[PDB]
Order: C-alpha cells, then structure tokens, then sequence
C-alpha cells in the first residue's frame, strides 16, 4: 500500500509520528503487514481547493487489490478523520484518489509482484 | 477536477494569482463549478525533458468524467497556453496526463462520490 | 516516457548527471528517442517504507505502450540498480508503479498523441 498526501499545511504543523500513525492505521485498514505500507507527506505546497487557500489536501492510495466501492468509502472516513484531527484540514477540502494496481505493474526489489 | 503541475521554473516566476486563473479556466473548460476544482503547483523541481534542463512541466488532470479524445485535445491547448504565457515554458516541453476517475475511486469528505 | 522518483535521500546525495543517466538508460530500455523521455527527481521527502525512515523511494513510469509483464520486470532491475548504485537505496525499499498510457490521454504541445 502506498499513501501520498500533498498539503498547504506548514511542515511545522505535521505532528511527529504522523507517518507512523498512517502506516499503522493503513495496515489495519487494508489488512496488509505494516512492512508493505509506504507513506509520503508533502507539506508547504502551493495549492488551492475551490479557489481557496484554506488548509486542503490532495492524496492518493495505491494498492494491489484492497480497492473497491465500500472499502474506498471507509478509507475516506479513516483518512479524512486523520487529516482533520492531525493536520486540522476540513474533510470537504480533501480529495483522495484510489488506485487498484495490477501486480505486474508494481515494481519492487528488482522485479515486480506478478 | 484536480490539476497538478511539476516544473523546474523557480517559485519566484510563478505569478501571483496563477492558482486562481487555473481554477477559473479549468472550471469553464470542464463545465464544473470552481469550488470542485483543486490546483497544485510544484516549482523548483529537479527535472529534465528530452535530456534538457530548459523550462519544462509534467502535469496531470484528474476528473470524474469530462475526459475524452476531443476534450483532452482542447485542454492541452488551454493548459499549454497558460504555462507558456504565465511560466514561459515552451509547449513542446510539457506533458499532461489525463485521468478519467471513476466516482467510486475519488474520496472526499469522509466518503466517495459513488 | 516519464519517470518520477520521490525519495528521502538528501538533495546533496543526488549525483550530478543522474537525470541524464536516467534519460539515457530509459531511452535504451524503452526503445524511444531520448528526446521523448522526461525525468523527475524529488529528494528530501518526508517518507517511510515499512514504518522505517531508512533510504527508500516511491517511483512511477508512464509510457504510451512499452509497458507489460516482462518489460516491467526488467525495468525494475534497471531502475532499482540505478537507485541502489547512485542513491544507495536498498532495492527492497523501492516501489515503482507502471502506467501504460493511452495516447488520447497524454497531452503534449497543444494537442494529444491520439
């Protein structure tokens, strides 16, 4: 699983341990070992959501499987919850793109997962 | 709609208001209310296009629908036009990836659009 | 072809010429003229792979065609090889997403490739 977060929130506002919490919560949520989970936080971005510069986030979750209608719906609750509580970003100023990656299309350790 | 721009152009060369102009032009171009449009500009990047370090840009437009052969062709005119005029990037040093997102795959405000 | 690399490795650790080597190796590997190859390196990122902050990388290769089971497998060898040798990132701390882009979905120079 790979979670990326781009946000206008300053680096200083990213709580220590945020990456750890995301790895842990996403591991539970997807049912994958934490060791397979990679997380990326990109703060201080030049962004606008709806033409406003208020705190917002553009994210994406890539996963070989574990992506689907109902699952994505609960990932959004989990993720928006985390972003709201930890980064103080309003849930309606967050977009999360979900990608069900094919194993043959995910390279890792000199090969792919196919 | 979500528009991202990665470019080697310095932050100082990004005109104030560029994010607003993008929001407005993309809203018109896609026929979506400006409030649904999110824009992201990432300057000062370590990039190379064709092996050259001259100003270039790697972009992506994600949209639930409003993506297609003809539409994408005019988006490129609009976007390359804006990048050329506002960031002085030559149109032939710009790649834009278009993504027709499924509503069930776009999370927002604790749920998805499905 | 478009190759992006996000890594926690410091900017100072990115060897001069790395972008050039990537452009050249990817050109050979995909069988495309170097002029069509765009490369992007994003260092100093706040990342975690498996909950660890040791050097890691999250990458993606987008290409109109030239994407497939066997090809992706050798791209991973090539790419992990380069990342390991030039950025000292362990191959098992690298994820590379492969995207076979439809020509109608790749904008360039005021139009698309369709």
């Amino acid at each position: 699983g790979m979670f990326i977060v781009n946000t206008n929130v300053p680096r200083a506002s990213v709580p220590d341990g945020f990456l750890s919490e995301l790895t842990q919560q996403l591991a539970q949520a997807t049912g994958k070992p934490p060791q397979y989970i990679a997380v990326h936080v990109v703060p201080d971005q030049l962004m606008a959501f709806g033409g406003s510069s208020e705190p917002c986030a553009l994210c994406s979750l890539h996963s070989i499987g574990k992506i689907g209608g109902a699952q994505n719906r609960s990932y959004s609750k989990l993720l928006c919850g985390l972003l709201a509580e930890r980064l103080r970003i309003s849930p309606d100023r967050v977009y999360i793109n979900y990608y069900d990656m094919n194993a043959a299309n995910v390279g890792w350790n000199n090969s792919t997962f196919a």
